[PDB]
């Protein structure tokens, strides 16, 4: 029941493939973290070959950011506890996008949460990793590029009986 840390997310998050980019972990408290990625994120925002950009945003209470290109960009802000808590990312992400050169009028925000939230701090990483895999599939990634075990656990069970944490451990060991 410890929380996922950066390296845990890095290991288990889906990886960029083709028109889907998955960025490295962002730390919303460290101004340097946002500053350091503007150029990479701007490059992807304005690259015709990229259509989707995912960002895991922490630390601590991990959340997911999913940008879909069209004029306006769809920006889904996912909070494992439920959609209301995703409000904490609105300004953060809008400012990140404005730094990249996207005005706020071109951004369609929506807040989301999971079907089966647990509402405990320790599993936010697990939810965000598994939800990111679910998005990977939704965005049309090929069968090998996402982890069906995590998607199907999340979708049907959430982290009831800590089963999502068990799949994240097991899938991790497989990767190691
Ligand atoms: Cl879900
Ligand atoms: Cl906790």
């Amino acid at each position: 029941r410890d929380q996922m840390q950066d390296h845990d997310m890095t290991l288990l998050m889906p990886k960029s493939q083709g028109r889907i980019v998955v960025m490295a972990v962002l730390n919303r408290y460290d101004s340097h973290s946002a500053n350091a990625i503007i150029e990479t994120l701007a490059s992807d925002v304005f690259n015709p070959e990229v259509h989707y950009i995912m960002i895991p945003v922490g630390p601590g209470h991990w959340r997911g950011v999913y940008l879909s290109k069209p004029t306006a960009y769809d920006l889904e802000l996912f909070d494992p506890y439920g959609p209301e808590g995703a409000a904490v990312l609105d300004d953060y992400v809008l400012d990140l996008l404005n730094q990249c050169g996207v005005p706020k009028e071109l951004v369609n925000i929506r807040h989301t949460g999971p079907k089966h939230p647990q509402g405990d701090a320790y599993s936010c990483g697990d939810f965000t990793c598994a939800y990111s895999h679910k998005k990977m599939k939704e965005f049309g990634a090929p069968e090998g590029s996402y982890n069906p075990i995590l998607i199907d656990t999340l979708d049907n069970l959430g982290n009831e009986d800590n089963v999502l944490r068990m799949t994240t451990r097991e899938e991790t060991r497989a990767l190691v």
